[PDB]
């Protein structure tokens, strides 16, 4: 008990709320954060909880100097009871569906065992949300067992057809915590 | 009327004729150009029409400083009545079929609505043209609604089986203009 | 006779044995080596046979200055009777299955004709080996005609379910040489 939650941000404008999302999980769980290089255009590091360790692509090397040593993506994958990607960019979505491993975040996921819960809160402009790759990539992740926390539809301009703003932090948090408490530990 | 045509070059040796292709469209349409980083090994910037604005991956940041501001890939996608990729590299072809968004060009395409016409003129060495991923990726783009302007087969050494040199600018131009005039505006 | 063997390393910790693997092939064949940028974190250049030319992504430009000139990925693809990727990373595996061409190694492969033998010795941590993309990507490469030289299962901690350490150099070598001698030249 006291779940180990790995929170990740990818290169979406919604990464500006990532510090806030981290704040939601920290009383309840042990939180560690992973970010992509593009997410750093949108995230303020001083907005995170001070107790949260933020790992970047460069940390993949700071742990590993010689053969034997710990590999960070593998170490974070073993550590976690759950992984939450919020926001999940269109590009990261595609790289996960492509089975790629070119940075800390996709390499943790390419090492993933789908018996451990993995939640994603996609965040993208409505025109990317409605492009046919959104549904194809999310259907693939769904078949693998990922849990989609759907974006806010009718947000800001609506139109009613999907829309793509990231789910609110409070919903992402409650969805993961209610899951947990229904069972895992 | 006076169609807004987005012309793009990817990292093929045929990008050296991209300035010429731009010249073909400028009396008839409002033209804007997008290039990939690899295309700049092959394109001379002084060969473009002087009235054509060339956008690069770096322009994605020059428009966007703070939340609210215009995102260039989305802005170019809204602006365009049609998108023409000529040349279309094997790598860009694969990234489009993979639904990726890692630069201005693939992000415009990952935001695409296939009710708007999208034409591609693939350009690659015969050995890549004949590799089985060429047919698989082009069949996928075809199913989405892209329009292939086939490469020149029997060019330079022929052999008769595909061959891969980019379609001539005059054919790319006439194909897009005859389409337009048959209907869109 | 005296086969032309292209040996490649990708970004796996098993690339530290790449010099040794090269040594296995050099009396029997003409050997040329290709490496990815990530493989250079793990390979010592002084461990290669002195007669082996090592090509990197930067060599793609040192051959090509102007239109007409030789393109290295195409030149290496024509030269080779066989290609051996050992180690084959999870990321390279995914990029090959994605039909991408973003560096010397994937571009040689994206130009490949599967009538020429292509052997791969995957090397990855057990958790990536057991992730479902390993089997999906290897099934795709198999259908194309690639020859898998399976990783060592029961290695170091076993568990019995796959396991991922790269096949020993001696097995990779004997598998390719017995194939050759059964027929090609
Ligand atoms: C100003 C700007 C805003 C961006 N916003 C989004 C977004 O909200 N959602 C999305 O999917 N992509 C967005 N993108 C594009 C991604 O940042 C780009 O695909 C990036 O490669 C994603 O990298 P990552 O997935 O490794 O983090 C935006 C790009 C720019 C320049
Ligand atoms: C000298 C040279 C010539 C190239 N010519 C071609 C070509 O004609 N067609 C193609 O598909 N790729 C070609 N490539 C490989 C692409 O440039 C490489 O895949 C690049 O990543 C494509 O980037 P892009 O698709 O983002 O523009 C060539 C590479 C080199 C070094
Ligand atoms: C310390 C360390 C060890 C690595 N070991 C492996 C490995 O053994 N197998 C693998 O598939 N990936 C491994 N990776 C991840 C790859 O290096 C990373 O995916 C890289 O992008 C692969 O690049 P490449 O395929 O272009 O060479 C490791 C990464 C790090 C930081
Ligand atoms: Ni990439």
């Amino acid at each position: 008990r006291k779940p180990r939650v790995l929170l990740a941000a990818s290169g979406s404008v919604a990464a500006i709320k990532f510090g806030n999302l981290c704040h939601c999980f920290t009383e309840w769980a042990e939180v560690r954060a992973v970010v992509t290089k593009s997410s750093l255009h949108f995230l303020d590091k001083l907005s995170l909880p001070q107790e949260v360790t933020l790992y970047t692509d460069e940390d993949e090397w700071s742990s590993w100097n010689k053969i034997g040593d710990p590999v960070l993506h593998i170490e974070l994958r073993r550590w976690a009871d759950v992984l939450v990607i919020a926001p999940l960019s269109a590009n990261t979505l595609g790289k996960i569906a492509g089975g790629l491993c070119d940075n800390l975040l996709t390499c943790i996921i390419r090492a993933w065992d789908y018996t451990k819960p993995l939640f994603v809160a996609p965040a993208m402009n409505t025109l990317m949300w409605n492009n046919p790759f959104t549904e194809r990539h999310l259907l693939s992740l769904d078949e693998l067992g990922i849990t989609l926390i759907p974006p806010i539809k009718k947000r800001l301009a609506c139109g009613d057809y999907g829309n793509g703003a990231m789910a609110e932090p409070s919903l992402i948090y409650s969805t993961v915590r209610l899951f947990w408490e229904s069972q895992a530990h």
